[PDB]
């Protein structure tokens, strides 16, 4: 059971049962996008997923830069883990940008 990340982001996450899932971290990366990383590990829904930082749980969904919070260290956010990962058929899309280059 091993898969390769897309954003090359790795973090430490501990579930209630003890399971561990790799999550992405960044100043401009909020739980909104992070949900795509954790979803590939177990597939836990961010809508119900709980965010626990420094033992304190939260709910709001903002960036570390805007919320000035420390999530690029140790964060554990998992709701009723299950255990389901893979290398194929995972939550990941293309990070391309628009063109619009006329003469």
């Amino acid at each position: 059971g091993s898969l390769v990340p897309r954003g090359s982001m790795q973090i430490f996450v501990k579930t209630l049962t003890g399971k561990t899932i790799t999550l992405e971290v960044e100043p401009s990366d909020t739980i909104e996008n992070v949900k795509a990383k954790i979803q590939d590990k177990e597939g836990i829904p961010p809508d119900q997923q709980r965010l626990i930082f420094a033992g304190k749980q939260l709910e709001d969904g903002r960036t570390l830069s805007e919320y000035n919070i420390q999530k690029e260290s140790t964060l554990h956010l998992v709701l009723r883990l299950r255990g389901y990962a893979d290398l194929r058929e995972d939550p990941d899309r293309q990070d391309h940008h628009p063109g619009s280059g006329a003469q």
